[PDB]
């Protein structure tokens, strides 16, 4: 019949996208005249040096070093943390994905608390694992008293939580946090926004906690999503293992210089995040001058709204894509009355305000 | 205690690799000094074209396209299969991982030719498969006999292969092959080096066989191994399946620039293929001539030599990087023995033998 598992036959059929690339020239539009805040993308790009290292790559013949030695270096001193505590790897993503196939077991289970990042349930889902899904409340925080009980009853191995959260852009108390750490448990905190924030990162707390990873990007705020490096912060006795299982050269030299190269730029790094954060409070005030968008307060770089009114989130950003604009709506059920802006420049955000005044 | 599963608390503990950098410092030297023949890269690089669109990609800040589009098409068109045939992986490795995720559960069978590439049988083991070995011949080539019998007797899933084959650059012969085909069991054949050779690449063949799958690299010929983008031709029942599970982003925007860009210029992965066939030639008689080293045949941009008896060949890999040349040597006891030798430019070969005659 067939040589798939059959778990992996019974995924929904993949539903092909077009890139937005091909909605551009589809709009007669260069693809740099779209305004795409669908993805919290960082607009203003990262800093010139890295495209400066780019352009000069002296060995792309040989193999990334799989160590990312003088990656992890740097790291070390812009977190705090001792080298040893950290893995890079190709994007967070892959690193969501290396905890899960390295601690789960066919048919174990892990806590995810709805509405956040569709990867976790997406890589429990192909990692042969169970979700256990403990909703988040109203003001999107953490049911605390739920995850306690469903740890006792069920024993799962993981749960992952983000902070500030994707969609909503919450933050999770530290007494939330150390409660669930008290869990025989392992805890996957997911920092993937928290430069957006003034929120310290908690990378320190793993030599702590030996039931704690962080992770964390340079897809967002140092602008690097289409390089694929993320990094996390693992406890010493989960680290041994993962160099042990781990893929060799997953992370491109490409990837190795332009964070590397970002990490030399500070004022950048800064300026940038800081640009971005003066623009979601100008953003969050006209949204909410909307009157079929409620927006939520956030700290990270987009704003999810509720959309009211009996007006479809769905048809809204078909809408605003037929004219050059991006945004994220959703498919699945808890989401599914509610768009997420991601916080561009200014004259995105613009661009944005009047394409809704015209749809209004 | 642990939360990593306990299959993977047993393997072998991570052994740290000094990077190229480091050790060109070690050895005194500047790294574009240093010969490097330990790891079948093209010491030519890629295009021309490659190095002038990474200086200018124009969305580093934008997720890559996980559909691989404008790659795929440049792959169709080289290949003359169908773009729905063809999968992008983050260098052949992605594909050979995710094939065996997708295929093997925990406890499932794999059958391994070894010697060969080392990965097939790491890989097996992450993901908890079972390896059943089929040892190679004397002169490196598959034992069909036993491969038949074992498949026969212990219904395995899948089979990798390799052709030419790492380490020592046979190819496997189409009859043999085909007789593999004709078993109730997935082919995994691995064509990272066959642009060296003059044999033609069997992804056609999987329209026909969809028990095949044909694995490629963008690392040895192309010259782009530090950018991770490899492709594979599958079976369109497979194909549809691996969309839905494989990851979205692990091949970058700098894989899939660098990619396209080494497609648009065949003279110069022609030439740079037919320079290295043509050194070794050179390479392999030259070899051939030193007294404690017996050369092997190869289809591939690397020659394997089995170290004669009384020279250590840890010694000998080591003597030579301190005066600047990198061959690979192996710790494993089925290859110790021998050391393999990839090809560069002559003036490599050149440094190569004089460093050897200075031992
Ligand atoms: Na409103
Ligand atoms: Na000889």
């Amino acid at each position: 019949d067939s040589f798939i598992r059959q778990h992996l036959r019974k995924l929904a059929p993949y539903q092909p996208i077009l890139p937005f690339e091909v909605l551009s020239s589809r709009l007669g539009r260069k693809p740099e005249d779209i305004v795409k805040l669908d993805a919290n993308e960082n607009p203003y790009g990262p800093p010139p040096e890295v495209m400066e290292a780019l352009g000069s790559i002296r060995f792309p013949y040989v193999y990334p070093d799989p160590e990312s030695r003088r990656l992890r270096a740097a790291l070390a001193q812009d977190s705090g943390l001792e080298s040893e505590y950290i893995l890079v790897g190709c994007g967070a993503d892959e690193l969501i994905d290396l905890i899960m196939r390295c601690v789960l077991d066919p048919g174990d289970k892990i806590v995810d608390c709805p509405p956040t990042f569709t990867m976790y349930e997406f890589d429990a889902a192909v990692n042969g694992a169970l979700v256990i899904k403990v909703p988040r409340r109203p003001d999107f925080s953490l049911n605390v008293e739920q995850i306690i009980e469903v740890v006792k009853q069920e024993k799962p191995k993981c749960i992952f939580l983000t902070s500030p959260n994707n969609p909503d852009g919450s933050i999770i108390d530290d007494d939330d946090l150390l409660k669930i750490l008290e869990l025989p448990i392992l805890v996957v905190l997911d920092e993937a926004y928290i430069e957006f924030s003034t929120i310290e990162s908690k990378m320190s707390w793993v030599k702590k906690h030996d039931n704690l990873i962080v992770l964390r990007t340079f897809s967002k705020r140092a602008g690097l999503a289409g390089l694929r490096v993320g990094y996390g912060a693992f406890p010493l006795s989960i680290i041994k293992y993962l160099w042990r299982a781990k893929q060799p050269y997953n992370v491109s030299v490409a990837a190795e210089i332009s964070a590397c190269a970002a990490l030399q730029n500070p004022t950048y790094l800064e300026n940038v995040k800081d640009a971005l954060v003066k623009e979601r409070g100008r953003l969050f005030d006209l949204l909410k001058a909307v009157p079929f968008l409620k927006p939520f307060p956030s700290h990270s770089n987009f704003i999810l709204c509720e959309v009211t009114s009996g007006v479809d989130p769905k048809k809204l950003k078909e809408d605003l894509a037929e004219m050059g604009v991006m945004i994220r709506h959703y498919s699945n059920k808890e989401l599914k009355g509610y768009v997420r802006v991601s916080v561009g420049k200014p004259e995105h955000t613009d661009v944005l305000m009047n394409c809704i005044s015209r749809l209004s």
